[PDB]
């Protein structure tokens, strides 16, 4: 389905590690980072998102308009300039960041009562799976 609609707890964190040092996020940022309680808030009207992720160490907000170009400033990841566009493909929502890092970007879905998070940066993937609250 495409409605990603929720309040999304984490209950799995996949190479994020990984994913964070592709990024060449420093280590001692690294060490901290990785929580594997993350709540992820998605409101969703039309092509409309708004998602804000929070846990004890940061809270990441975005607001995007699906199929829209935006740019980002990174700062509080790895301080970079990227252009991003978020679109579907099916019932995938597929982000890239177009900018010095390849295959940068994301890719969100629903399966039943869980969503799925792709986030990827080089050769690295991170897989974040959610249920629903
Ligand atoms: C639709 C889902 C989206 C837009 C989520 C994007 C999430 C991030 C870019 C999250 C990054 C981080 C954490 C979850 C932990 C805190 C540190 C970050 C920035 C690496």
């Amino acid at each position: 389905t495409r409605d990603q609609n929720g309040t999304w707890e984490m209950e799995s964190n996949e190479n994020f590690e990984g994913y964070m040092k592709a990024l060449d996020i420093d280590f001692a940022t690294r060490k901290i980072a990785v929580r594997l309680t993350q709540t992820l808030v998605i409101d969703q009207d039309g092509d409309n998102f708004k998602v804000k992720t929070t846990s004890t160490f940061r809270n990441y907000d975005v607001d995007f308009t699906v199929g829209v170009e935006f740019d980002e400033y990174t700062k509080s990841l790895d301080n970079r300039h990227v252009k991003a566009l978020v679109t579907w493909e099916g019932d995938v929502l597929v982000c890239v960041q177009k900018g010095e890092k390849e295959n940068r970007g994301w890719k969100k879905w629903i399966e039943g009562d869980k969503l799925y998070l792709e986030l990827t940066c080089g050769d690295q993937v991170c897989r974040q799976v959610f249920k629903k609250k």
